[PDB]
């Protein structure tokens, strides 16, 4: 009228709404928001991690990337990811390109191997196809491709080509990805890609940042987990496991930048127990000091691991805590 107008807020969310309607949901966010609870999500075995994913676990219907150095967790997470959506009626396909999977490990974590679909492609091209048409059938829910890096095209090798044009791999990805993101979730079949290595504070190396097939996946991924090993879980003797830190650096399904930790015991998986003590204390329900963890009056033991076994063998109480923790969160 000759007036500018609405209180920032009343005009911000007026446009901020416009945005969503034009580019989607996760398009704009206030890191603080609790924002929605879509009734879909694969638990990640770590109450720790999935209360950080903002939706109780990996969002069914989304390409999920889990990069991170070697021997730090990704797949152990992945496998668990499978175990669950599998142990809930789901069928998980696994496109192996690393040729390094130990079923009895996947077994100990609760994966039904015999009913697990494995595939060992020959070209990084074929792989994306058998996994593209394997996901179009809508039978699989969770499909995990091992190594966004070991996906070398027919013209071969990863980091070699030439003349009047150049770049291989990152294209096949670009390709597969578009063509796969579509279908991928009309079916609601969430996908997971293990990617990996070169850091713990900054990406430097040969042909540095971003990566091998990166870019595309780095843009299609609706979630990205930076899984890096932090410390070697001592066990009095040498060591029971490793503690893992996860920095969900990209979350299109809620707020990003959060993070969780948890342990992985050498052959046994992500410790549900240890994970309840941690959560259990960082939210009160479990009291400390004296190095004696105590669940409201009743004690658990003297020293993480001891209270850890207590919870291991005492499921009754354990469930309670997982519980109390559950609604104290979401
Ligand atoms: N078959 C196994 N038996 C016992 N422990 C295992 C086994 N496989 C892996 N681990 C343990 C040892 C390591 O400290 C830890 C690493 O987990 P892992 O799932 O192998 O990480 P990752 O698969 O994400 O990383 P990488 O990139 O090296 O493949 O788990």
């Amino acid at each position: 009228m000759a007036q500018q107008a609405p209180d920032r807020e009343k005009a911000l969310e007026l446009a901020m709404a416009q945005i969503d309607k034009n580019f989607g949901k996760g398009s704009v966010m206030r890191l603080g928001e609790e924002v929605r609870q879509p009734i879909s999500v694969i638990p990640t075995g770590s109450i720790s991690l999935d209360v950080a994913l903002g939706i109780g676990g990996l969002p069914r219907g989304r390409v999920i990337e889990i990069y991170g150095p070697e021997s730090s967790g990704k797949t152990t997470v992945a496998l668990h990811a499978v175990a669950n959506a599998q142990a809930a009626g789901g069928i998980a396909a696994f496109i192996d390109a690393e040729h390094a999977l130990d079923p009895e490990y996947a077994k100990k974590l609760g994966v039904d191997t015999d009913s697990l679909l494995v595939s060992q492609p020959d070209t990084g091209e074929q792989a994306l196809e058998i996994a593209d048409m394997l996901v179009r059938s809508g039978a699989l829910d969770i499909i995990v491709i091992d190594s966004v890096a070991a996906l070398v095209p027919r013209a071969e090798i990863e980091g070699e080509m030439g003349d009047s044009h150049v770049g291989l791999q990152a294209r096949l990805m670009s390709q597969a990805l578009r063509k796969m993101t579509g279908a991928l979730n009309n079916s609601g079949t969430t996908a997971i890609f293990i990617n990996q290595l070169r850091e713990k504070i900054g990406v430097m190396f040969g042909s540095p940042e971003t990566t091998t097939g990166g870019k595309a996946l780095k843009f299609y991924a609706s979630v990205r987990l930076d899984v890096r090993r932090i410390e070697t879980l001592k066990d009095g003797t040498d060591a029971v496991g490793n503690r893992t830190r996860v920095k969900v650096v990209k979350n299109k399904v809620s707020p990003p930048f959060k993070q969780a930790e948890f342990d992985i015991l050498y052959g046994q998986g992500i410790s549900r127990e240890g994970s309840l003590i941690d959560m259990g204390v960082e939210h009160g329900f479990i009291r400390k000091s004296g190095s004696w963890f105590t669940y409201e009056g009743e004690q658990l033991g003297q020293g993480k691991e001891n209270a850890r076994k207590f919870l291991l063998e005492n499921t009754d109480v354990a469930n309670e805590i997982e519980k109390k923790i559950k609604e104290k969160l979401g």
